[PDB]
């Protein structure tokens, strides 16, 4: 009935910001790759803490640990939380095995939080920010954010980080609390797209959200 | 730079609203199908004219005509226009050939308006509204149904209906993606009631989108 | 609590838009006055109908009729209405008596719709748009006071096409009435009028005693 | 014209937040008055620093110092600043002389920053927050914010501050950087308005906008 309806963000906790590092099948690890990834994690941890999130970081190197942690996030109660965030960071060179593993990891992650698998988040926004190395993942109140659209260029990681994660992090710093999230993501669209003169890196987001999304500060 | 930047909507023409009716490989045509499809076309034509669009309707039955028309829409100049819209309507029963042809038709339609193929629309929004059956900067992809959700009459289809409703009520008021989000909630609860079943849009837009008079 | 809370605009009726024409102590009525006022009235009636309002127009000439009508708008029930709007239009030259009568007329109008006198509107916005020719009127909760001109600033002449303020307001209402939050819309009117040219700036003003956001999204037939 | 145009907030400095304490001509100074006033000043100094302002505090007791400082803030250049803020705090009870001096002080304060008198601020917002103890200032890009509308009650000062300044400060803390300023002030309207003897009354604050653009205090 209401053209201004918002997801209720007045729960005790904001929620979890899961930052997932895809590192297992990569081989040539130039300092630009390594330092730039640290830059993207560190930057995202800052921005997401400031919006109230519990940031949790792990990589897929520790085969034994990803089991435990991944299991924890899924089963734990989110009843007292507003939303869930998951950032999937990856690298550029990407061999085919690395690239293939990526898709399977993202498919599992997303699949964990479908309402059928996770009652505590039902009706609450699930936001996935995916640094591709552009897909088809599904669910109501899901927000799929992609570093790059289907068949567009993706600039090499730098020691400073990646265009997408940088620019997102920037917008989050400046407009995190102010703007409706998809508006903010649209700003990230223009910013990155204006960063063989291939024409552009054009990021994307796919919304299955049913209400407005605001990260006004909590008490 | 400016968090409130908008696509410039002050050109001479608003733009073309292309309404594409997919019916070539369908054989079981109950009145609900045929009358509901007319309902979706007629309804969409009213709503979009009210937003200033030139509405053009054709189907893929006349294999001769589609060639000519499809060719026109691509080649013509859009320099004096704000944006481009394209609605792709398709029936629910859907055999496999019909389903398959759909994907191909959509693939081509969208491909026509990539900046690489269409300079007159560069920096302008290209909006595709796709009634599913079973890329580009400034592209907006709206789908009746997300990946692997259910998607269902004589008066029309939930998605096109609700869309049309929102367009009538908030077309001029709301930012487009916010208007689409209303359609998200409307449909996803229409299904819950008559019976999750959630529409979807994918934005590669860089600015805000308003259909002020 | 909720930084985005809105006055509930989902009542059966939008409400009344009262357009009040102050004409009684004016003497020289050049055609620019007479035609420009009609233009402001007609323009405002169009714009406010489009936003759902029952527009009602009267002037203070018919001293018998103003008694009835004024009482009607006060006493009638507004329980099934979103808000109330009142525009007070006046002329520029203004003799002292005309100017003085203006102040008293505004005092009374505004006074009628304080929650103390008008239960049906308690909690609902009361928007007065005043073409000045008092500014202490500003008393009420959920009151919005909009003035053609701030204290001690130039006021546009009236022209045959209407007045800068009412014109510009009506323009914004047409383009942004259903889209923007009202005070956001008024701020646009602030910039538009203040950049009207034809040395003196005119700077309009509004005083908000509103507690929520104000939107005039189109209503449901249902 | 752009329905979303904003005052350019990208200058080197945010600007000055002037907090002015009206003290002279006040006689009975109960601890609630004195402690509550410090509370309002300290609270506003925190909140305004957090939005980037140079906070400057003085009162009208030091008859020599007000001359100097008042002159300073007027004549100094603001070309490299976004806006100007000025809070005028007073005490509730108020003898008539105190009340009268208030009006004159506010009239002079506001008068200094009219574009006629102060070129460096022309086209920049001038925001006056006035705790009342008339309502006749003016100017383009001026924002006048009042603790209390004409002829409404104002709840007494307390040891923890005043309803208006408290609530304002709360919203500034929470929404200072997020919300458009008048949107934020409307939240103050509702908070205070919704707020042990002789009272069934409500306090309704007010603001008068002569602003031409949107006002946002995004972090610098």
């Amino acid at each position: 009935f209401d053209p201004a309806e918002k997801y209720k963000m007045d729960h005790r906790r904001r929620g979890i910001a899961l930052i997932f590092n895809h590192e297992r099948f990569f081989w040539h690890l130039t300092l630009p790759e390594r330092r730039g990834t640290c830059a993207d994690r560190d930057n995202l941890t800052r921005r997401f803490s400031d919006l109230g999130f519990e940031v949790k970081c792990f990589n897929d190197l520790k085969a034994e640990e990803l089991l435990l942690k991944i299991h924890e996030v899924s089963t734990v109660s989110h009843a007292d939380a507003d939303c869930f965030v998951c950032v999937f960071l990856s690298h550029g060179e990407g061999n085919h095995i690395y690239a293939y593993d990526a898709k399977i990891e993202i498919q599992t992650l997303t699949g964990l939080f479908k309402g059928d698998k996770c009652h505590s988040l039902v009706g609450k926004p699930k936001i996935f920010i995916i640094q591709a190395c552009y897909t088809l993942p599904a669910g109501a109140d899901f927000l799929m954010c992609y570093s790059v659209a289907e068949g567009y260029y993706s600039h090499r990681e730098t020691v400073n980080g990646s265009w997408y994660i940088q620019d997102l992090c920037e917008m989050l710093g400046k407009y995190g609390s102010s703007l409706e999230f998809t508006e903010l993501l649209t700003l990230v669209n223009r910013k990155v797209s204006q960063r063989a003169i291939g024409k552009k890196q054009v990021p994307c987001f796919a919304s299955m959200l049913t209400k407005k999304l605001h990260f006004f500060p909590k008490s």
